[PDB]
């Protein structure tokens, strides 16, 4: 899947170095009435309170908001402390917007997982040693430092399990020619 990464990366953000580029996050914004413009101006303003590095969203797009490979503010210190990047799936109520969501969404993460040097596996392991794609929800159950349980509810209402979702994820980097 092709899309296309619009620069909208916020001014003033600090830039700490990662205890390791261990983990991709995956969120979704729990927002039923906000567009991935409107997220993209509150978290500008809000920074100091919370940011990722990209949003997906409005039929495909991707907004980044923060350079990967520096710490971002997006899932509790631990998670923050060995995050790659972190993104977040903006939500839609039509169908055919959603299909290119998700699959703009599932290729992103893949993408920057693949560019980390990190595995294509779906909430593995207990640690920070186990990379990976993590949702918010694996974050909170394992290191604590959040309680936020994304991005399966949202998932699950558009007919997409915790294994679907790790099955999507695998297809991306099974296509033939994603790699050496
Ligand atoms: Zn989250």
């Amino acid at each position: 899947v092709k899309y296309t990464v619009e620069n909208k990366i916020i001014a003033g953000l600090p830039k700490g170095k990662l205890k390791g580029a261990n983990f991709v996050i995956a969120h979704e914004t729990a927002n039923s009435k906000s567009t991935i413009d409107n997220e993209v101006s509150y978290m500008t303003r809000n920074w100091k309170n919370a940011f990722v590095t990209h949003f997906v969203g409005g039929g495909g797009r991707v907004v980044q908001v923060a350079n990967v490979n520096y710490v971002s503010w997006g899932a509790g210190q631990y998670a923050n402390s060995y995050s790659y990047a972190q993104v977040e799936l903006c939500r839609t109520s039509n169908a055919t917007t959603f299909k290119k969501d998700y699959e703009v969404y599932c290729q992103l993460l893949v993408d920057l997982a693949k560019k980390a040097g990190i595995p294509i596996t779906l909430d593995s392991g207990s640690k920070t040693s186990d990379k990976g794609i993590k949702s918010h929800k694996w974050v909170a159950d394992k290191l604590g430092g959040t309680t936020h349980q994304d991005p399966y509810a949202y998932l699950s209402s558009w007919g997409i399990s915790k294994a679907q979702f790790a099955s999507d994820l695998a297809k991306v980097s099974g296509h033939h020619h994603h790699h050496h």
